[PDB]
């Protein structure tokens, strides 16, 4: 996909899922060096060990996870032009909603940051940087 | 300043300077958790040790530093609402130009990223997020 995708086959309303964000490096020269994803204020959020990357999960006053950021360690050149990388976070409970989005911000080695924060295609509109979105089973 | 500022009293064309970026947290609730600054493709770029933060300096094929990123370690809550933080990088040689800018991207704990990439005030225009800029002595 030329887009960041979100995958979580289980995914149910009020459920816990391992969510995988697959991110493309859309530059011919610069590499992806960090990814920040906005989380739907979940009670639980745990990343899995990713050699060469450090993850932080930020929390609000209620101890909900509000976002997660993965950052390439020094010496790690990050995700190269043309390649994809998976970033995995286990979260829950997912909202009691039909749909949930995960606005994301992708940092490149050349200093640029790409926002993946547009709402879904409708009418027409065909956004080139939509927020990754999941449908949640009842 | 309600803006990111750049300070480097020495700063000369073809010179080496310690450049200090002072960054305000402009949220009432979210904290600054990373800063990425675009560098003018310098041969040399070294950060100074910042407890609780990790820095990476990205390079291109010619071994020039193209950007620098500081990221708050896990457990470090980042720069709190209303506070400022200095991020310091020693770089050179600075371009043979009267002016150099350092476009920056500021990440907040709530997942938002603020771009400091607008060109300087002129006519009209009075940008609220200008790229930090230095004047370089001849």
């Amino acid at each position: 996909s030329l887009h960041v995708t979100a995958d979580a086959p289980g995914a149910a309303q009020g459920g816990y899922s391992v969510v995988t964000f697959r991110v493309p490096t859309e530059s011919e020269t610069a590499a992806t060096t960090a990814m920040t994803v906005t989380l739907p204020n979940v009670r639980s959020a745990r990343t899995e060990p990713m050699p060469g990357w450090t993850a932080r999960v930020d929390r609000n006053d209620k101890s909900e996870a509000v976002s997660v950021t993965w950052t390439a360690d020094p010496g790690n050149p990050g995700v190269q032009p043309g390649q994809f990388q998976r970033f995995v976070v286990s979260i829950g409970p997912l909202p009691s909603a039909e749909t949930v989005s995960f606005p994301a911000e992708q940092t490149y080695s050349d200093g640029r940051v790409v926002a993946w924060n547009q709402p879904p295609a409708a009418n027409g509109s065909e956004p080139e940087h939509p927020a990754p979105t999941l449908t949640l089973a009842t």
